[PDB]
């Protein structure tokens, strides 16, 4: 395949130690995908270690990685700091029938992060930090001249500037699109899967929104607000925090039938789902008992007023209604900032 380059799957064969273009040592696989690779490789020329994104010999995966090099040039485009907490992309170019993208080489993902504590969460300052900077970045992206949805935000796509410091930067727009050229449904991960795309409704940027309430739960709970198996699953695990949905947006839900009937849900045969908001987020997040597991007692920003505003603001970003959603800069304006 592709002499001997290539493989099945149409991914380029990575030898650790090999030179490119007389500029990039390919040292390592760091990851990998449907899109095709993610080699750690050290720019020679800019003396410096970045990562590539080696895209897979079909056409289609080309297509898709030239889309995101289009919107990653456009985010380029716009001179204003909010654009760091975006991924720069450092070149693209054309190599052995692969389109590979440069990009800079960042710490771990906040998953990474999750697990380095025992899945106990990070604390709600950590968690306030992270979330005003998602926040900045989806101002960012909710330019109109940009108007990029992410979706695909997951805390594998969050990744640690430095690990010793609390800035970040989300990554991987391959499945990105912009509010105009959206191409494709089932777009989100599960777990951080809005209500309108499961309902197979018209998206918008509102869905990165409810993704980052739910990574936001996630972050400081150390574990999965809506850990659905499927989309019934998980609209039902959503459903028992936050009710039923409003009608007035399932009378225009295309996929409305497949869990609710003309409004309320459907019988399970089985152990049934909590009843709706019964589960509150306040024993999720544990506003009057110390926190996630009784930790944070006593701990500064830690108190039952902070954990109400981290409730009120998640709330405000769990919004059924994709257009009462809170958006990014009101978002920053909320008081648990
Ligand atoms: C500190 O320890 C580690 C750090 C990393 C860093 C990851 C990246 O730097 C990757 C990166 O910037 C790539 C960004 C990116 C940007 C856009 C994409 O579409 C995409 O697709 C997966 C990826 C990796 C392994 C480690 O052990």
């Amino acid at each position: 395949y592709n002499d001997g380059y290539d493989d099945d799957n149409y991914d380029y064969i990575v030898k650790n130690g090999e030179k490119w273009m007389d500029r990039y040592e390919i040292d390592s696989l760091i990851g990998k995908g449907s899109f095709g690779q993610v080699v750690k490789a050290y720019d020679r020329v800019e003396q410096e270690w970045v990562a590539i994104k080696i895209i897979k010999n079909k056409k289609a995966f080309l297509n898709q990685a030239q889309i995101e090099v289009r919107l990653l040039e456009l985010m380029n485009k716009h001179d204003t700091e909010m654009k760091y907490y975006i991924v720069h992309l450092k070149r693209h170019f054309m190599f052995r029938n692969h389109l590979c993208l440069v990009f800079e080489m960042l710490s771990y993902n906040l998953y990474d992060l999750l697990r380095n504590t025992n899945f106990r969460g990070v604390s709600l300052n950590l968690t306030r930090k992270f979330a005003q900077q998602m926040c900045t970045a989806l101002l960012f992206l909710a330019t109109p001249e940009l108007s990029i949805i992410h979706c695909d935000l997951k805390p594998e796509n969050i990744l640690l500037c430095n690990p010793k410091r609390s800035a970040i930067k989300i990554v991987d727009f391959g499945s990105s699109c912009q509010l105009g050229q959206r191409i494709y449904q089932y777009i989100q991960s599960r777990f951080y899967r809005s209500p309108e795309v499961l309902l197979g409704m018209p998206y918008d940027l509102a869905i990165d929104m409810w993704s980052l309430g739910c990574i936001l739960v996630e972050m400081h709970t150390g574990e999965p607000l809506f850990s659905g198996a499927n989309e019934v699953d998980q609209m039902n695990k959503i459903v028992e925090v936050l009710g039923i949905p409003p009608a007035h947006i399932l009378d225009q839900a295309p996929k409305a039938r497949k869990f609710f009937e003309k409004w309320n849900l459907k019988k399970t045969k089985k152990r049934e789902y909590k009843p709706p908001g019964t589960r509150k987020l306040h024993n999720i997040l544990g506003v009057e008992t110390g926190g996630p597991g009784g930790r944070r007692a006593g701990e500064s920003g830690h108190t039952v007023a902070d954990y109400l505003k981290f409730k009120d603001l998640i709330l405000r970003m769990l919004d059924y209604d994709p257009k009462t959603r809170i958006q990014p800069y009101y978002a920053l304006q909320h008081s648990f900032f």
